[PDB]
């Protein structure tokens, strides 16, 4: 009656897939970030003077190497009925059993092997263009693949779908916090032994006036008009978050599967924390505290044994200073002898794709023990009083990371993630 | 290593549906034979090949949905209908339930887990418009909250005060099913002792009639009193819904201490994907077979020891053929002495609230041992052989346990199974 003892298993990470503004490609990718560079540009095209922003972080498109070209991931024909965030998925999920080097064939791996990917928003123009044509040009003029373009469970069914993966089948909409939860859940998954992999991730190109309009009067976007600067997470100066595109795909499995087939394993994925503010869609941060709180006993482990947290971060003025309260209430002196950095300035806000991106940037931390910097802090107020890594990369017990992912609703995630 | 996986058990419900809004009348009225499904009527549905739908009755008569009883008018302008439909389920569920947290250390045991298959188009449609010809300024600051998948889930935690895990899928027609099973991994795994869970969608619309009959998924019938008929021989396509479904489920020790009314024990949960088609379902079930095995297995229990299946059956020649034969597959003999039916002439097809309101049913034909018919079934093909307690309610005594299976199968290939059991 109060229950029985189960098996409950290890899960690593084994691959890694980014289709970010960063770039394209793992390692290419991770480079950037360490050596500094940003993929925060001016907006371009004339359908953004509507609106008071004038930046934005793209996934740069073409046929060089770190480049997105989607032809190498699907034909013409698909591009009709696939989503941009679908087209993004597929590319980081390929990259990802890419570098995982698991690519399932027998019908035992195909079972064994599920898809975990979630999505923030549907595609607003889509939604947007077909209602005009429908009102216009009528009925038989609406796309038979309307509903197939824009349900959120589109990514993960397309995944599952070109590769093959016939386990669980999940896919999350937790706006910013969506892409920790997919990764999240798919530790819990293989864990209990529902799957030996998982293919989890998140994927987002919310890039519209219309998105931008609606988030500009939501939330605070900055209006700053110098890309360089516009984004700058712990500044005195920060003035809202910078709008992001792409997706990321990590490749999760079983411990002892990882070891009998030789995978190069990166870290291990040790807790999984989730609570709700309940307060509104607080600068105490009492919210990200329970949420991080949450993931160190799933972990098992102290506070005192985190060496580093990649903040969540925007560079908003109330939610970057309530989500460094959270951290120094729970690690109270600790919080002086580990790092914290935000790479948002580097990628932007990758909304559904940001809790995903930053699970990767978190677990090659682990693998490579070194920090990605906090771009354009060169001063901070008083109360940001930590080590933000601030401009330049750190070389950094065993190796235990947290990174935190907190979104409109009150939806709060962190993962806790460690070398082996 | 190994770790204490917990009990957990169903304690309240919440429904608000097309047969009407309460969890006991509802039941009644499904007994009964009831259907919500209506035609559809207005020029604005003109040209479109499906011309039924199931509403949800609105009023202020019993069993009727009156939105002032769970929001303020000033609250209505900054949600969308299926946010309002789960804040109505939600708390009728927790009225249910008993459980209403005040205490700290109540509301961070108590999570969220409810979510949307689809988010109403026209909002979408009509803010474009709106700021193509007024202008930024005028652009609503709850535009964006309309259209977030995981606003219900937020609403619901700020409006009960549940600082607990707080979740949304959205897997389309499986989006309720898996609410209800992610609640019970966290509830077992130790996140939280309660969790307020389900899915909601209130979509019917010219926008999204019209493309989910472009996908040629939705019945073509005019005739509301036939247009859907599971496993049988004129079946064509589903009928469209609307409503929210919530459930309480609860840690057994937390709910036995507190003396909670308890419906049925959560045992497990079955996950699967075809990888087969977007919107076509595996002609041989393979998928749907993957998922019900997993759920048996996660559960403990044998194929033998199932007797009713709540079926997703949305009343399509593929799906509802799938579906059988998946059952034929894995229970064998068994399929033979086992009950099947499937409620979606009843209440239409709700989406993502589906896999939780047949949750509640699942859970209460366990509690009363007596399962609701399969409408309109009055004769069907030699494929067709099992139980599948057409038109009628057939009481389902046993002196074993009474264990039963919910399927949900959705678009992209999202399969999932809940098994549910008296205790
Ligand atoms: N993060
Ligand atoms: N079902």
């Amino acid at each position: 009656i109060e229950g029985r003892s189960r098996l409950h298993r290890r899960v690593v990470i084994t691959g890694i897939g980014l289709v970010t503004p960063l770039g394209v490609g793992t390692h290419l990718v991770w480079d950037r970030l360490i050596g500094g560079e940003s993929g925060i540009v001016s907006l371009v095209g004339e359908e953004y003077k509507s609106i008071p922003c004038s930046v934005a972080a793209y996934v740069p498109r073409g046929s060089d190497e770190g480049q997105f070209n989607e032809q190498n991931f699907v034909s013409k024909s698909d591009i009709k009925s696939m989503s941009s965030p679908t087209i993004m998925a597929i590319g980081a999920a390929e990259l990802a059993m890419k570098d995982s080097g698991w690519h399932p064939q027998s019908e035992a791996d195909q079972v064994a092997t599920g898809v975990a990917i979630g999505m923030g928003m549907i595609p607003l123009e889509v939604v947007s263009e077909t209602a005009l044509n429908f009102q216009t040009k009528g009925y038989n003029k609406v796309s038979p693949f309307f509903v197939p373009k824009i349900l959120v469970n589109m990514a993960a069914g397309q995944v599952s779908i070109r590769y093959k993966l016939k386990g669980p089948n999940h896919a999350v909409s937790t706006a910013c916090t969506t892409g920790a939860h997919a990764v999240g859940d798919s530790f819990r998954f293989i864990a209990h032994g529902d799957a030996d992999v998982m293919v989890a991730g998140g994927t987002d190109s919310c890039i519209s006036p219309l998105s931008l309009a609606g988030f500009s009067r939501a939330r605070a976007l900055s209006t700053n008009s110098d890309p360089k600067l516009a984004c700058r997470p712990f500044h005195p100066k920060r003035d809202g978050f910078v709008m992001g595109e792409g997706a990321a795909v990590l490749v999760l499995e079983e411990y002892e599967h990882a070891v009998q087939r030789r995978a190069r394993i990166y870290a291990e994925v040790l807790g999984y924390g989730l609570s709700g503010d309940a307060g509104h869609i607080d600068p105490e941060g009492e919210g990200a505290l329970r949420c991080m709180a949450a993931a160190l006993k799933d972990a098992g482990v102290q506070p005192e044994e985190i060496s580093y947290i990649n903040a969540h971060a925007t560079s908003t003025p109330l939610g970057d200073a309530a989500e460094n309260k959270a951290i120094k209430h729970l690690f109270k002196d600790h919080a002086y002898a580990l790092a914290v950095s935000s790479t948002k300035g580097a990628t932007g806000h990758l909304l559904g794709a940001a809790g995903a991106v930053e699970a990767a940037f978190t677990t090659l931390a682990c693998y490579y023990q070194k920090l990605p910097p906090t771009l354009n802090l060169d001063c901070s107020e008083p109360e940001f009083d930590l080590n933000y890594v601030p401009l330049k990369a750190q070389e950094w017990k065993r190796f235990i990371g947290l990174t935190n992912s907190f979104g409109f609703g009150g939806t709060n995630a962190t993962l806790c993630i460690a070398g082996l």
